[PDB]
């Protein structure tokens, strides 16, 4: 069941210094930090990661966003990481996001994007995707957090 | 899209010691401040705030209730402020208000009023009627909050 | 309205040093805390407490779950305390739970059970026969939290 | 008796960042009550009378635009000892200086002409009467009971 | 070796203030254990003979009252140097000195009678035993592994 | 100017425990700006040349294990004085020396044949530079605006 997601810190949330707050949910929730990394996402490697969304009227608005400032990328593993991260992150435009989730408790305002914190993979199968598009094997880590002694069953 | 809502810090809040804990999350979701004070509410206020409530049962404990101790009023302006404040506010009776909303992090216990620590505008309409009982044009404010022009469009 | 409630913050909880956050969040709703004392539970209080599994395929590994470390039992008094204790727990299954909620902010990981922070009472009926199970009338208070004095009906 | 007031000012650069809840929360976690408190735009007049002390000295017009730039919050805070606690509670002056666990240790370090500093605190009850005065009116501040009050009820 | 155990009680004035949960936070968060703890109601012949040091003190008889308002919380904290930590966190007897970031710092202030101040912490190692031995019985300690145990395992 | 960039090291036991999140939050909170930042597992090579000055220290064996045990977050903050106001955040070298409200003060506590603290900040302007070198290349250093920078512009 244990699964990785790919999650990435956006330019808004960067730029009003929430880095730390938004990392914390997920430790707390007692997901694993396997690899992160500050990174300034050049227009390329955006569209790559946007790939879906390139016959949309947002479009270039997305790509400007996501490429507006350096941006934290990074793996969270865990039981059901994947629909676990998309859970905490709620609602596409954070006015929808119920209070309690990271879109819902921390954003709002938008520019000609839906700038909304932050980006989590939305499948198994785009994780591991997006995962390979922004980290290397040698940039992923396998270690023990505190309790993970205490769910081995024996 | 940017609206202008109202909020009441009521009594019960005051007397908890909660003004703070509200205002930053406000303030964290984006929403600025653009008025407020603390003030004591008498009774003639209290019903023109709450004239829609006139005839019903709770009428005179709500205005007994809101009039309890000094409040403070307060507007946030921002991207769609008064549905979602109504949104982060959560349900009337605090019981009922999902975990993550003020009231139901906040709220549960009432007296012979429901006692759920604030009022939130309910539409524009009533927004704009609440805003002008408590505040003179000379009261509110037009200033950039840190993060502002990161969304100006150009 | 007032009822009693029993809550039993697990082993999970108590190892990775969440004690007193679980604690803030119903002090914070304004629920009262009437009784509590961290104990290690043995098999045989364990059984009795989940009676109602008995005849379950993870009975046995909630068993050993739940006397695997001391735990802190604890009896919360409050405005329909036992339905909003369960509201503020969440759903069994912390993937499950929404943000917010105690288990949807602090539960993922399992074991051979469905680790999950918290137990809650799951009705007043259940809340009594709990209380009893864990504490003597002489380890329950009756005594005025700071705003208990604001809800007094004169 | 012990009970005093003082003045506190939530700055330009704490409303911009968007502290105005994290300081008064800090406040009332202490234990003080909240007597009077508003949002005002501080008016060059007005900021010169509650700097006047400084009137002659060479950083006072940086001082001047920087509580002017933007709204602050103004609040009178009540309690034992508060001027000399909420003095303590604020921290050094130059907030790269002011301790952590202080409201200018955690939140200032960066400064513009003005040595930019989170708030101020009013120094010394003298200053405090001063400057509650330049800022409310005696309709403004309120008597009222805060939650535990009573627990600290002296006397029989 | 370097682990020590140490009594802290949260006094009436917290509890009634709705603090026990942040006070045990801030313990568990610097890595402390709870090996014990419990709510009850401290008696005068309890509270006099855990103060017994001040029996002859002009404000033992405040302190009593103030000790058994309400119920308390008693625990044992457990750790490295925990007697001389645990105080340091506490802070100093009268809140209005305690530092920013202590617990009396940042929560307490307003006094009665007596000098409330948010929490009792065993002021020496041989103060730490007696007060422990008051509050609870053997069969009330547990030693158990918290999270992180494992990872300061000396030697091999 | 006053503007300095000094290294960060958010050791094993600060990952291990799940709070890099917080460590982070109180830079940010500080007004520092995170330039640049990565998760690593550092090896025995680079470890004992961050560590080269106590080389020849009874310490340096229980050092390297401690510093290498498991994956950290190097980052590096920019701020006016960064160097002396991340150290005075950090608090003493010893965790239990530490302050309420410094970083070590208020999470570390526990050691293993190392003295784990948490964190580790640059002890100097010269210290900063040779460490942001060993962990950091040019091409991984951000220069961009946070919220608040256009607050602090000087001059006209
Ligand atoms: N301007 C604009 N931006 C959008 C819209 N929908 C989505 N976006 C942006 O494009 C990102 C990706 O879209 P999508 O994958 O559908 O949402 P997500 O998976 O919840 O992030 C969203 O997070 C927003 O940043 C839209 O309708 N208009
Ligand atoms: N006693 C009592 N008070 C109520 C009841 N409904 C609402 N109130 C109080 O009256 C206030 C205003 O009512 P309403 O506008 O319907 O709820 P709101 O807009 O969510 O605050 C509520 O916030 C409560 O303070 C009720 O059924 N009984
Ligand atoms: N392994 C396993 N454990 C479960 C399952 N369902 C519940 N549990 C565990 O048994 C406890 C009690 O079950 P239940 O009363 O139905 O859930 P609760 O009232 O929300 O705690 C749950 O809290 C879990 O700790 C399950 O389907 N499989
Ligand atoms: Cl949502
Ligand atoms: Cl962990
Ligand atoms: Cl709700
Ligand atoms: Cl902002
Ligand atoms: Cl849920
Ligand atoms: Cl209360
Ligand atoms: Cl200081
Ligand atoms: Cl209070
Ligand atoms: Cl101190
Ligand atoms: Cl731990
Ligand atoms: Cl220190
Ligand atoms: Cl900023
Ligand atoms: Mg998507
Ligand atoms: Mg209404
Ligand atoms: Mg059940």
């Amino acid at each position: 069941e244990t699964e990785r997601t790919l999650v990435i810190i956006k330019p808004d949330a960067v730029v009003r210094g929430l880095i730390g707050e938004i990392i914390s949910r997920f430790e707390k929730k007692g997901l694993k930090i396997v690899g992160m990394k500050m990174i300034w996402i050049d227009r390329e490697l955006a569209e790559k990661h946007y790939e879906e969304h390139r016959e949309k009227p947002f479009f270039k608005a997305l790509i400007d966003y996501i490429t507006k400032t350096p941006v934290v990328v990074m793996v969270l593993e865990g039981r059901y990481a994947v629909e676990v991260v998309r859970k905490m992150a709620g609602a596409t435009d954070p006015k929808d996001a119920a209070p309690g989730t990271i879109r819902g408790d921390f954003g709002l305002e938008v520019s000609d994007a839906i700038c909304n914190v932050i980006h989590a993979s939305d499948s198994k199968e785009s994780a591991e995707r997006e995962i390979s598009l922004f980290f290397k094997p040698e940039e992923l880590f396998e270690y023990p957090r505190a309790a993970d002694w205490f769910y081995k069953k024996g």
